[PDB]
């Protein structure tokens, strides 16, 4: 599948793709340890 933008920015681009995965895979684990806590917290709410 084809560009149409420079591969100027394509081969410097590439080196920023692995740390913009790296980001992003410790976002979703993040995102996924508030949405944990806060269920325990709706659990505990609706308990009470």
């Amino acid at each position: 599948e084809e560009l149409p933008d420079p591969d100027e920015v394509l081969r410097n681009t590439l080196d920023e793709y692995e740390q913009t995965i790296n980001r992003i895979v410790a976002d979703r684990d993040h995102k996924a340890a508030q949405f944990h806590d806060l269920q325990a917290e709706l659990k505990s709410a609706r308990d009470q």
